[PDB]
């Protein structure tokens, strides 16, 4: 949903990893299996990233990704619910901006002393804003086709002089633009400590439906002879279904002091089919255009690799680093190296933060991610 550098700021302080190693309470949104880790009573959780982005050759502001959680441990069961959100912006722009709030609610049993189960069911809100310039040519490209649809379009190519269409539909420019949709998500993972030092972890993400986001839109015809002549109305985004996602990974402790940390991870875009339909009915004539944009994606894979120095009774150091790659049935990789550290205030009270770095790719992206989170934490065993 975000772009695995990791939940939180201990999984993205070592690069992403989570299958096998307790990264407390984000467990419920990795491998909630490692729920089970955490100590008896009741944990809350307060967090945010700050996400900065720059372009070399779409804001880059800072972009904040508020974390909830509230975790109940008790025996061998885990309890947890939270809020966890994603912001970012993809590319009169061309850009998308996907906000997901997925609100999981997530259990966990320890089996025996070496198995552990564990289980999320999120409840997702997905908003997108989005803003298409299209012209005459890629209109026609697509009307040929047979790509567009709609009594929109013959109104729309007798417009004199007529350049582009613009799609907008953003919150931020027109009151109510955008469009939105509540959807299902969840991850069913397990842990098992197959040596006294050694910690396997395996958790499956599944495909989130999301379903029909609804909402409003501007269609700008754009012509040096009329004017840009703005048609209000209706927008419908159709078959969204973010991919499924597999976690293998270990977590090798050699002593409390020192743990590392190693994670592969498989995305399934092939898997996500790609009936990706855009309507647009104008509010007034309810005259429509509809439109496709069947963009296929390939698996990703991704490899994590951190490790944890705990360092007095206070302080804990965590490095990582991160490499996501289309998968195996030519592209540049997006490598990420990350760093952290935990305070201690108290026996109950503790602070991470997590600083990372991403570049990809004539086109040069570079990002930095900073995670910043607070636990209080209620101890009870009886």
């Amino acid at each position: 949903a975000f772009n695995l550098v990791g939940v939180g700021p201990v999984s993205q302080g070592m690069g992403g990893i989570g299958a096998a190693f307790n990264i407390g309470a984000q467990g419920m949104m990795l491998n909630p299996a490692t729920l089970t880790q955490m100590q008896e009573g009741m944990h809350l959780g307060l967090g945010m990233d700050i996400i900065t982005a720059e372009l070399e050759v779409r804001n880059n502001g800072p972009y904040v990704a508020p974390e909830l959680s509230l975790v109940w441990r008790g025996e061998r069961y885990a309890l947890g619910v939270g809020a966890f959100a994603s912001d970012g912006v993809g590319t009169l722009e061309n850009y998308s901006r996907l906000i997901v709030l997925r609100i999981p609610f997530s259990a966990a049993y320890q089996v025996n002393e070496k198995l552990s189960v564990g289980a999320s069911l999120d409840a997702v809100w997905t908003s997108v804003n989005l803003g298409l310039l299209l012209d005459t040519t890629q209109i026609g490209t697509l009307v040929g086709q047979g790509q567009v649809s709609g009594s929109l379009m013959p109104a729309l190519l007798s417009v004199p002089e007529l350049s582009a269409g613009y799609l907008s539909a953003d919150n931020h420019r027109a009151s109510g633009g955008g469009v939105d949709s509540w959807g299902i998500g969840g991850r069913l993972g397990l842990t098992y400590q197959l040596t006294p030092k050694t910690r396997v972890g395996i958790v499956y993400n599944f495909k989130t439906h999301v379903g029909d986001l609804s909402g409003n839109a501007d269609l700008t015809a754009v012509s040096a002879v009329a004017g840009n002549i703005p048609l209000s109305g209706e927008l419908k985004l159709h078959n969204f279904e973010m991919p499924a996602s597999l976690v293998a990974g270990i977590s090798h402790e050699f002593s409390d002091q020192f743990a590392v940390a190693f994670d592969y991870k498989r995305v399934y875009w092939s898997d996500v089919m790609d009936d990706i339909e855009v309507n647009f009915k104008q509010k007034a004539t309810g005259d429509t255009i509809n439109l496709k944009l069947p963009f296929n994606y390939r698996d990703t894979n991704v490899y994590s690799l951190g490790a944890q120095y705990r360092y007095g009774a206070n302080w804990v150091f965590r490095a990582g680093v991160h490499y996501a790659q289309l998968a195996n049935p030519p592209s540049t990789p997006t490598t990420s190296l990350s760093g952290g550290f935990s305070y201690a205030f108290s026996p109950e009270d503790v602070v991470d933060f997590s600083l990372a770095y991403g570049f990809k790719k004539e086109v040069s992206h570079s990002q930095i991610v900073t995670s910043i989170s607070y636990t209080k934490s209620f101890h009870h065993h009886h």
